[PDB]
């Protein structure tokens, strides 16, 4: 079967466009250094390791208590906010994907667990948390792109998701068979990149050492569509400790979706947000050298 | 030609919808009473007194000076935001036709004002602010509301809403003429209803000499799509003397698209956002 194709971070930007709208997925090779990668992982062991609240808790409630998620990483785990969430390449990406969309941003970035002796997840489009998305035929301009970050190694044996390449052409999703599929096994620090309507589904995790597998899911939407997670109770002092890319990716700025919508989003007193907050951003100073860059 | 049908502020919701999936609109009226209307236009008054500004207007900006316009009205008059925003009948009818579709919210709610000489609208449909909506299918449920409240008087003359009835159902806006559409006159205190892909067009204001005509435009849309115009700088204090409703309207609480999301939307912890926020309401303990 054609497999899924592994890119350096260098590649070909156009190509990559090409492999989202002809296989519907590809892979970005070692595109984080082992050292963010091990960061990261240990502020989500921060996480994790928090005893249960008293409080309601919207997701983890409906699931037994050995469910393993934590939301919003971009919140408590600097690593993801300063380093992975405006990683240059993924934004590159975003940028071709999302050309005819406009802007996108951040509707969510949350880690999932999978243990030992979990089954594999059915094959679905992640059409779920933004439902008109199941109503958009094939031809419009894409709202949503899923990238899927392996926090441990994605084996055949503990569960690498499996991809259904070309499947976004599909009229329904159907019942496919898992050998319909092919497998993104990926090291720590590779990138999957899957298109809006590609078929797929999470393998589960057949190994029986106890190792279970890790993965941080992250979806960039059109900025049309409304954020899952909301970034909007982040403190001043750590939203202006970010760039303005991540910023913008955190919904504490006026966006733009395409023409002819030629006003923006995301704004008031008919003002861009961050001018009415007087957002300050940490590469503003570069971004305005001589004070005519409009 | 059939016309836009009125029908009183306590006529059934059920021969609402029916009207709105078979006409598309429909009007209201006198919803709003003398004082609510004139409390609100006092407000508006105020808002009209502001000087031109010194830096940029994203919106007005775009368009000739002859522009007049107020921005999310519901931040500075007290009336739209405790009154008008919260009515049971707005919301009754909003209800059903979300029904599909599941939670909705304000995007918008902002005055124009429509100066003598002013030549109508091409028709359209709104589907500017969010082009994926553009990409809807007919039969897909709706996620867009539009709700407009007339402020003065809207006459043959002075440029009332051109309404093509049954145009929702069209696969294209096309070429259409002006006399198939009806008019949306109306007194200050009714409202008009307009669902999704209706085409329409302002009417301009062709008297020669009077006040400008005088319009509040609320879009209500699924809480799936991003409002147009945030809410989230209001003080803590202004949001917390709001109702629940108004607080879902303006952004401030964790909503619901219909199944297949079951967890929300505009979340955070994985917690409700107003529990994260403390948010007391008017009417919640
Ligand atoms: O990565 C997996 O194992 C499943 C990912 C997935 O279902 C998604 O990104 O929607
Ligand atoms: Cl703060
Ligand atoms: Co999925
Ligand atoms: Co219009
Ligand atoms: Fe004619």
């Amino acid at each position: 079967k054609p497999q899924l194709q592994r890119l350096a971070a260098d590649a070909d930007v156009d190509r990559m466009c090409r492999l989202l709208e002809e296989d519907g997925a590809f892979i970005l090779k070692g595109l984080l250094p082992f050292d963010v990668v091990e960061s990261f992982n240990r502020e989500l062991d921060v996480q994790m390791a928090i005893p249960p609240p008293k409080g309601e808790r919207l997701l983890a409630d409906k699931f037994p208590p050995h469910f393993k998620y934590v939301p919003n990483v971009a919140t408590t785990c600097p690593t993801f906010r300063n380093t992975v969430l405006i990683n240059p390449v993924i934004h590159a990406i975003c940028e071709a994907y999302f050309q005819r969309t406009g802007d996108y941003w951040l509707s969510a970035a949350f880690l999932r667990e999978i243990e030992s002796g979990m089954p594999a997840q059915p094959f679905h489009r992640d059409d779920a948390t933004h439902p008109l998305m199941h109503y958009q035929p094939l031809e419009a301009p894409p709202v949503s792109l899923s990238v899927i970050f392996p926090l441990t190694e994605f084996t055949e044996e503990n569960g690498a998701t499996e991809v259904i390449l070309g499947s976004h052409r599909w009229t329904e999703v159907g019942t496919p068979e898992r050998d319909q599929a092919v497998l993104a096994t990926m090291d720590p620090g590779d990138v999957l990149i899957v298109r809006q309507r590609v078929v797929h589904a999470g393998g589960g995790n057949r190994t029986t050492a106890g190792k279970p597998r890790r993965v941080v899911l992250a979806y960039f939407n059109s900025v049309q569509l409304t954020p899952f997670e909301t970034y909007r109770t982040m403190p001043r002092e750590m939203v202006e400790s970010m760039t303005v890319l991540g910023q913008r990716m955190l919904g504490w700025r006026t966006m733009k979706p395409s023409d002819p919508n030629i006003v923006g989003i995301n704004l008031i007193d008919d003002k861009r947000l961050e001018n009415v907050l007087q957002l300050k951003a940490a590469d503003s100073p570069a971004l305005e050298v001589d004070l005519q860059g409009d």
